[PDB]
Formats: structure tokens, C-alpha cells, sequence
């Protein structure tokens, strides 16, 4: 009586990991096609990282200020810019392993699978959520950052995430592949708090169809409610209103469970105002939030890539 | 650090080495998923059975009516000439005029209870998703395994070299898992017919219990601690009473790196476990769960916290 979290399996991205090296400060790098990316602080010594201008130290470095390598070999660097947070390392190799990839900005609320990586070497992968507050959870050590999150769809790579930093509170920050930050965050070694956060309502109410799907149905009611009026009783309960988006990305749970989404909304509205009454759902007292309603589907169902 | 005192999140090893040794292997109107090694696949023997052989098969019967062309092997688009078959306990071994140039360096390995690995679901020969379980002290595990996902694979990576410890083989009627090492054997008393079978009751992983709660000091949250004290044998009785395994000296020396980097001595952590037991968690939750997490080794937490 569970549900538990899935990553994608990470075979194509470990093979896009290298390291990066500017002085001693070493990160690591996403290989695709003859391009490597990493978080720009790679330009930084340790005390520039305390109040960096980094157009004036990007300046400064040359393309053999640059040590790219995959495990122990050297790709020479060819040309270098400047996104935004990210550099773009151009190398005199193409990676044969590149898989069919693209580069997304992900939404609150959205999971990708984390591989960590120290050195250009993979570590371990996990599955996370960006939270409304534009943070995520999960395990990041010193010289992890240039990490990177992604999603799977058939055999295309949506890579979402790459990792720069820790706040107090023990989670992590990042940008997109563009380079630009999730979040009001700077990658400079300021004092820096994550914001009050917020509980993922689309997520719940797809993890409420799982529970469903698997015969737990004790909280469906006898009420609707309307999106609006729903939304505006979540928000007293710190949980997130609703999209159009997410009432139709809702759609498949609903026709397979034929509850409405609206339907669900009430029950969920229910639990919020009465509690659990000492009850649990799928075995947990507390309702679940990093489940997407593609995560139901793709774990119930058997997707492979 | 491993994400704050919000929640401790399970991390798996990375699939790519594996995901690279995966087959379909197909008998007859049966699919499931072969382990690709060097010129060997393996793979869960109820391949060979139909539907109606599976809800009581006798394996050596059905294996020697089958030939080499009866085993469909398939890597990607290509397929695998079988050469030779040979049967290992439950699983089989098909010998194809192949190798595998994606082989990494491996060992076959039967883990203890408490233990954790890897698993890579597969169907059709194809990775779906990377999650870690622990094999329970009944033998079973919490996976998630559709139709189809036999012959996915349980492991551990150390350095370069994939320790594959588990093959995947049923569902029992609870919707826990049961499988095999690679060398064909059960983990527990279970056994590969389609008939409905009971596990041994479980208990409480409390080495694992105790790394976890180490997890939480190190992610800032000791609600939890006390200053009771206790002895081992003492703390031991307590746990038996409720269905938690006995803590060894050998769990205490393991929790040592742990106990270090926090200060909290492992009978100090013990004492506040007991009174967790006999008390409750008063609706409070530690790591953002209610219930005590019992699939976290010392390694893992280690791994996650510090490295
Ligand atoms: C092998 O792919 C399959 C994996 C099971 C099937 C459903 N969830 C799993 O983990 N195992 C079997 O088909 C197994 C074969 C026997 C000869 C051991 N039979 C089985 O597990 O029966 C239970 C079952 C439950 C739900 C759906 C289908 C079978
Ligand atoms: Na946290």
C-alpha cells in the first residue's frame, strides 16, 4: 500500500557528463555535440565568488584557461560565451554519445530526475520536484554544480535544470539551460533564503487519482465546486491554485477514474478543512506532492524510452 | 548536504551500465527482459512457460521439449542468435554467437536483509525507470513491476564494477515483490509457480532506522532526541517487543561515522528510538514523514549527507 518515487533511467545523460577546470575550482559540464555547458562560477576563485563581476572576469580568461575533460581526457576548447548564468565551451569534438535532446524551462510543480555528478563522473539520480518557491530537494555535495535535471519523452532528453548552489535551509538552486535562474537567485555568495513555500495542488489531486486507480477511495464526496471558488479556498491553506493547464493535464486520470476534475477538487477541499480523521491514502497520513499526473501515468503504465 | 530537514530522498545509482546489458527474450507468446553478458543472456526461467504452464510448471519438463530457435532474443532492432541454453536454478542462461561490447565489469552477488540496490524497471528490453529498494527481512521488496518487467535487475555499483544482485520474478498478493539472485535462487521461502503465497511477517530494518535518524540531526531537526540512556541488550528488547530485527554490535560499529560526525553516541540514538517506540511520533514528522524509514543504510545516508 504505496506509491513510490521513479527517475528516468540516466544512461543518456552520464554519457553527456565531463569535467570543467578554471585554477582549482572544478564543476562539471554537459557535453552535446561539440558544445559543453556549465555554471559560469567555474570563472571564479574563491573569493571572487564572493562579489563577482563576471563579464570583467570572463575578459580575463582565454580558451586554454579552460580544462575540459571526459573522465581523464582532455577536449581542447575552441571558443567560449557567455548565457546569462551558463558558459558555453565550444570543444574541437563532437560527443558521438549526444542523444535527441532539447532544452526546456520547467514549471512549478513539474519532476525531473537529477543526476548528480562530482568530477564528470555520475553519482547517483534521483527524482525531484521544483517547488513553488523555485527550489528543489534533494542530495547535492561540493562539486556537484553543472548537475543537471531532465525528463524523458520517447527518446528525446528535456533537460530542465543545472545546478549552482545551496541555500541555508539545505536546498538547492539552479537555472535552465539557458542559464537562467528558477527563482529570484544569484549566483554570487550572498545571503540568500528560500521563500515561504507551497503545497503542489495539481500534484495532489494526481496522486488522489493514483489512490483511486488502486481501490483507496474512501475521500470522494458528494460535492463539486468551481475552479475559482476552489482556488481561492486552497491559497488559505497555503496550497497552489490551479491552471487551465493543470485541469487538463488532469484529463487522462479523470476519463480513467471517470471523477471529474472539479469533483476531485471537492474532496480534496474536504480534506483540507476536516483533515484526515486518522486516515491514511496509498498508506501515508500526509497527502503527496512530487507526483506529476504524467508521474501516475508513466508509473502505472509501464513507459519505456 | 542531502536536500534540508523537509524530507530524505531515496537516490539510486546511476542505470547507464545496465541499461546497456538489456534484452527482450521472447517464448512463444511470453516476453519478458535478459541480462546481456558478454555472450550469455540471462534471464527468469517462466519464459519458457505459457500462460497456462505458469500456474504449475515443472521446469526441467518444460525445458527440455524447448530448442535454441524457440528463444527469441532481441537487442534493440537486432536479433541474437541463441547458440546454447542451460538452466541455473530459476533463471536461464542463453548463449548467443554475440558479445555484448557494452559489458561492464560485474560480479553476481547475493545481499543480506537491510541491504539496498538498484533497481532498473525494463519492458519490451527497454529501461523505464531507476529507483532503490531494500530487500526486507521477510525477503520481499517494495518494488514497482508491471506485466512484462521480469528479468529487470537489482544492483550496486562500486568503482567501475556493476554488483548485480537481484532479478526480478513476481508479485505476491500483497503487491510486494519476491526475486531472485542472479544465480537463480530466491531470496526467501518463495517459489516461481502462479499460485498465491504468503510472505513470513516482516519487521522494522533498525540499523537502517537509526542512520536515518542520524539523517535527520544532520539535516537540523532533534526533536526527537533525549537523554535517556541504554544498554544494547536493553534497547534490544525493547525493539524485539515491536517487530524491530536486533541490533548487532557489527550495526553499532557501522553507525560509528555517523555517530562521530554528530556527536550523538549510537546507545544516545538508540535511547531516543526506544522512547519513539513507546511513545509515538505524536503526530510530528521527521525528514517530512510519519512514519519511521527504514530503507536508508548507513551507507546511504553517509553517501547523501557528506559524501
Ligand atoms: C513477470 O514479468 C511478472 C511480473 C509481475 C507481474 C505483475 N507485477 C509483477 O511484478 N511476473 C509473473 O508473471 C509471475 C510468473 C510466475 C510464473 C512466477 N506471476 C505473478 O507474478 O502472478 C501475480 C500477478 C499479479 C498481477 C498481475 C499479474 C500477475
Ligand atoms: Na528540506
Amino acid at each position: 500500500s504505496g506509491f513510490r518515487k521513479m527517475a528516468f533511467p540516466s544512461g543518456k545523460v552520464e554519457g553527456c557528463m565531463v569535467q570543467v577546470t578554471c585554477g582549482t575550482t572544478t564543476l562539471n559540464g554537459l557535453w552535446l555535440d561539440d558544445v559543453v555547458y556549465c555554471p559560469r562560477h567555474v570563472i571564479c576563485t574563491s573569493e571572487d565568488m564572493l562579489n563577482p563581476n563576471y563579464e570583467d572576469l570572463l575578459i580575463r580568461k582565454s580558451n586554454h584557461n579552460f580544462l575540459v575533460q571526459a573522465g581523464n581526457v582532455q577536449l581542447r576548447v575552441i571558443g567560449h560565451s557567455m548565457q546569462n548564468c551558463v558558459l558555453k565551451l565550444k570543444v574541437d569534438t563532437a560527443n558521438p554519445k549526444t542523444p535527441k535532446y532539447k532544452f526546456v524551462r520547467i514549471q512549478p510543480g513539474q519532476t525531473f530526475s537529477v543526476l548528480a555528478c562530482y568530477n564528470g563522473s555520475p553519482s547517483g539520480v534521483y527524482q525531484c520536484a521544483m517547488r513553488p518557491n523555485f527550489t528543489i530537494k534533494g542530495s547535492f555535495l561540493n562539486g556537484s554544480c553543472g548537475s543537471v535535471g531532465f525528463n524523458i519523452d520517447y527518446d528525446c532528453v528535456s533537460f530542465c535544470y543545472m545546478h549552482h548552489m545551496e541555500l541555508p535551509t539545505g536546498v538547492h538552486a539552479g537555472t535552465d539551460l539557458e542559464g537562467n535562474f528558477y527563482g529570484p537567485f544569484v549566483d554570487r555568495q550572498t545571503a540568500q533564503a528560500a521563500g515561504t513555500d507551497t503545497t503542489i495542488t495539481v500534484n495532489v489531486l494526481a496522486w488522489l487519482y493514483a489512490a483511486v486507480i488502486n481501490g483507496d477511495r474512501w475521500f470522494l464526496n458528494r460535492f463539486t465546486t468551481t475552479l475559482n471558488d476552489f482556488n481561492l479556498v486552497a491559497m488559505k491553506y497555503n496550497y497552489e491554485p490551479l491552471t487551465q493547464d493543470h485541469v487538463d493535464i488532469l484529463g487522462p486520470l479523470s476519463a480513467q477514474t471517470g471523477i471529474a476534475v472539479l469533483d476531485m477538487c471537492a474532496s480534496l477541499k474536504e480534506l483540507l478543512q476536516n483533515g484526515m480523521n486518522g486516515r491514511t491514502i496509498l498508506g501515508s497520513a500526509l497527502l503527496e506532492d512530487e507526483f506529476t499526473p504524467f508521474d501516475v501515468v508513466r508509473q502505472c503504465s509501464g513507459v519505456t524510452f
